[PDB]
């Protein structure tokens, strides 16, 4: 066996005080792998140092036979819980390496050049939790008069907009202003708007 273990990764978005999970699917023509590590491009071929902290991994039934095969590849869980304080700007992304390891030795090698990203190379992207939401259309509130809302006139259109978004965190603040746009204030601070002409009307016309 000179071929080291193949990797096929993803484009693996996160979005801040969320948790996720993505999977990469590991071959070798072997259709064995032993080891399975994430780690950064720094350090030595033993070098299993990983950051951000909060970036947990695991493989199940590693050193069996047939446990990384064309028909049934190995599945290597990339998951934690990203932090509310994680810092987010337009270039809030870390570039990670899967390593694995066949029975001979051999390790997949890490070569960087953005054309391998999706393979044993992978961004992970750190977004704003309000990027991994869109607020569907919510049923429309018809108010006394679009410039003056009352606030039970508010109240109702921040419950209507949370009736058509059930997925939402429950923690998440909707607050209406008094000409009915709406805004959501999720857990890291971030918001999503949506325009008043698409959650309110009246008959004043
Ligand atoms: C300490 C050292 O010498 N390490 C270098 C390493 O700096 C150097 O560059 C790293 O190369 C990798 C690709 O393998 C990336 O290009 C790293 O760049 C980026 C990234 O994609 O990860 C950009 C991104 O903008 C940065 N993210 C944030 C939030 O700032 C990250 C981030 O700094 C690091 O991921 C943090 O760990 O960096 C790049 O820095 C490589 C080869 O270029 O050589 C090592 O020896
Ligand atoms: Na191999
Ligand atoms: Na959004």
């Amino acid at each position: 066996d000179t071929e080291a273990p193949q990797v096929k990764s993803g484009d693996y978005v996160v979005y801040r005080g969320e948790s996720f999970e993505y999977y990469a699917e590991i071959t070798d023509n072997s259709g064995q792998v032993n080891r399975v590590v994430i780690r950064n491009v720094e350090g030595g071929a033993n070098s299993t140092y990983l950051s951000p902290n909060w970036v947990k991994y695991s493989t199940e039934n590693l050193g069996r036979p047939g446990n990384a095969t064309v028909q049934n590849p190995l599945r290597t869980r990339i998951f934690g819980e990203v932090p509310l304080n994680e810092i987010v700007n337009e270039k809030s992304y870390y570039t990670r390496y899967i390593v694995a390891w066949d029975p001979s030795g051999n390790a997949t090698q890490m070569v960087d050049n953005a054309n391998r990203n999706g393979l044993e190379r992978f961004v992970l992207t750190v977004k704003s939790q309000n990027e991994k939401y869109d607020p569907a259309e919510s049923s429309v509130t018809y108010v006394n008069n679009l410039s003056n809302l009352s606030t039970s006139e508010r109240e109702a259109v921040a419950a209507a907009v949370r009736a058509a978004n059930p997925n939402i965190p429950p923690t998440a603040k909707i607050t209406v202003s008094q000409n009915g746009t709406v805004t959501i204030t999720y857990p890291d601070k971030s918001t999503d708007t949506i325009p008043a002409n698409r959650v309110v009307k009246d008959l004043q016309i």
